[PDB]
C-alpha cells in the first residue's frame, strides 16, 4: 500500500562460545555463549527499519529455532521478512565458532546450505514485490541471480549495490551497468573502474565512468576521509571529524540504509551523504552488528558534527 | 482456568550441535549442519506431559537472552506454563554449544551451565503458593540443598516425584528419598538409593518394600527390555511390553516420568498408569529424537490399545 524499499539477500546466524577458562579441545570448556544476527542484507534491512523505513526484506530462513528467533526479532525491529523463502526441514545459515580465552578461535561450523536454494522459480513468484519496490538492495553475492533481477527488474525498481569485498565486485564488475545506485569503498571502485584510484581527481574520473555506463548515482567511501559522491549534476566529498572507536566494521551497512532513508524523503544529495554517514559513525563507536538505531538519534548526533564539505565540478 | 495443575521444578537446556560435512580441522571453518534442539530431563517430562493434556506448571530457570524467548515461545506452542520461572537479567539460558567432526566425536565445546545454579530460597519462598498448591510435584537429582528446602518445606502440601538421572546423582540424595511420595529408578540407581543388590525378583520386592517402609508411597523400577516393577502398598507386580524395538533410549524415563503425572491427575488404577507410561516411554524409545514430533493422547491411546503385554501380579 505504502512506498517501500525491498532488500534481499541472505540471514546468516552468528552463534559465538566465548571460553572463560583455559582451553581444552575434545573436553568440555565452560564459558558464554552468544547468539547475534548478521549477513549483511539483514544488518542493512534491520538498520532501515530502526530509522523508520518500510522496510520489506526478502531473505532464505530454515523452519529451525534460528529461523524462527531471526522472524520475531524482525516483527519487534520492523523489517518485514513475510515474502522470504521458508526451506522445510533445512536449516537457517549458521556461523558456529569456539573461541579460547584470548578471542580466537580453535573450531567452527559454517552452514550454508540453504543459500543455494534460491532459484529464478521463487523470484518469478514474487515479482510483485520486486516490481512494487522504490529501490531494491543487493549484494554481490550470486552473479547469476543479480543478471536475472537486473535484466527482469531494471526498468520496474531502482536497484542498489554493496560490493562486499574487492573479489566479489570483480565477478561482477560486467553487471554493474543496470544498477541505480553503487557503493563501493576505495579499492572495491578500482577494480570496478580498470585503473588505481589514488587521488581526488582519479575519484572523479572513476564516478564518471560508472555513470557513463548508465548509473545514476555513485557513492565512494573513502573510510575515515569521508564519502565521495556523483549524482552527475552534483559532485564533493563531505568529511566528519571526531568517533573512531571499537570494531569500524559494519559502518558501510548502516550508510547503504542511511542512502534508503534519504531517498525515500527526497532529501537533497548532500544531506542524503550525511545522514547515511552519521549512521556509519555511530555504529563504528558502539561495539555490540548493531546497538540502537533510532530516528531521532541520529538527528541528535547530526548537528555536532565537524562536516568538512569540499564541492566540485566538471 | 483454577483447574488442578502438576508442576515440574527444574533445569531448561538449548542445546547447539554442529555437524562436519567435511574433514574436521581445528583453528578452521569446516562445513556442516547445524542442529539445535531443546533439552534438560525437566523440560522434557513437561513437554511430554503438556503433550498428553496434562495441565502442567513448567517452573524453571531461563536467561532473558534470545534462548530464553526460544524456550518461552516453545512452551506457549505446546502448553507447558512458565510463568512462573526465574528470568535473570543479563544472564544466560543453560546452554551446549558442540561442534562434532565427520565420525560424530566431539572435537569441540562450550558448556553455559551457570544459570543452573543461580536457584535461592528468596525465589522458592516468592513462589511457595505454587508449590502448595500442585497436586504432585516432579523433582530430578540436580541440586541436592534445594531439594532438601523443597522436601522440609513442601512435602505435606505437595507429593513429590523423583527421577534419579544417574546412579552417581542418586547416592547424593538417598538420604532425602524418604520425603518423597513416588520415586522411579532403573535397577542400578534403585541398588544405590536401597544398599544392597537387584538380581530378581524376590530382591525387587524387597527394595520396594524397603522404600515403603520409609514412608514413599509409589515405587516404580525401570528394568529396561524386562518392563516396569511397581509397589504401592496394597499392588505390585510386572509390567512388559512385547515388540518394542529401540532406536535411542535417551529421553524414555523422562516421558514414562510424564505418564506417571497423566495417570495420577486422572486417578486412574496402577496398572493402567504403568501401561499409559509404558506406552509413552516405547513411543519416544522408537524414535530417535528425545521427544516423538507427534506424540499426543490419541497416539499414545493408539498404541496402547495396539499393544500386546506380559503382566504378572505379587501378592503379600
Amino acid at each position: 500500500k505504502e512506498p517501500y524499499l525491498l532488500v534481499f539477500g541472505a540471514s546468516v546466524v552468528d552463534v559465538f562460545g566465548f571460553s572463560k577458562a583455559s582451553y581444552r579441545p575434545y573436553n568440555s570448556t565452560p564459558g558464554h555463549v552468544k547468539i547475534s544476527f548478521g549477513g549483511v542484507c539483514r544488518n542493512i534491512a534491520e538498520n532501515m527499519a530502526r530509522v523508520g523505513v518500510n522496510t520489506n526484506f526478502m531473505s532464505i530462513l530454515g523452519n529451525d529455532e534460528h529461523g524462527k528467533s531471526i522472524v520475531e526479532h524482525s516483527k519487534k525491529i520492523g523489517y518485514h521478512m513475510d515474502d522470504s523463502m521458508v526451506i522445510e526441514g533445512g536449516s537457517t545459515p549458521t556461523y558456529l565458532a569456539i573461541l579460547d580465552e584470548n578471542g580466537e578461535m580453535v573450531s567452527a561450523i559454517a552452514d550454508m546450505k540453504s543459500i543455494g536454494a534460491m532459484n529464478t522459480d521463487f523470484i518469478d513468484s514474487k515479482r510483485e514485490i520486486f516490481e512494487n519496490a522504490e529501490y531494491t538492495v543487493l549484494d554481490s553475492d550470486n552473479p547469476e541471480i543479480m543478471e536475472y533481477l537486473l535484466k527482469n527488474f531494471k526498468d520496474k525498481t531502482n536497484f542498489i549495490l554493496d560490493p562486499v569485498s574487492a573479489e566479489k565486485a570483480s565477478w561482477v564488475k560486467h553487471l554493474i551497468k543496470d544498477f541505480h545506485t553503487i557503493k563501493p569503498n576505495r579499492h572495491e571502485a578500482e577494480i570496478l573502474a580498470g585503473f588505481p584510484i589514488t587521488d581526488t581527481d582519479d575519484l572523479i574520473k572513476a564516478s564518471n565512468y560508472f555513470l557513463g555506463l548508465g548509473i545514476k548515482k555513485v557513492f565512494i567511501s573513502l573510510d575515515a576521509d569521508g564519502i565521495f559522491y556523483n549524482d552527475g549534476v552534483s559532485c564533493g566529498k563531505i568529511k566528519a571529524t571526531e568517533v573512531d572507536v571499537k570494531n569500524v566494521t559494519g559502518a558501510g551497512d548502516s550508510f547503504v540504509a542511511g542512502l534508503g532513508y534519504g531517498y525515500m524523503n527526497k532529501m537533497p544529495i548532500e544531506d542524503i551523504v550525511k545522514f547515511a554517514m552519521t549512521m556509519s559513525n555511530i555504529t563504528i563507536s558502539h561495539e555490540e552488528i548493531h546497538p540502537d538505531m533510532a530516528l531521532d538519534t541520529v538527528l541528535a548526533k547530526l548537528e555536532k558534527t565537524t562536516w568538512e564539505e569540499e564541492k566540485y565540478d566538471l
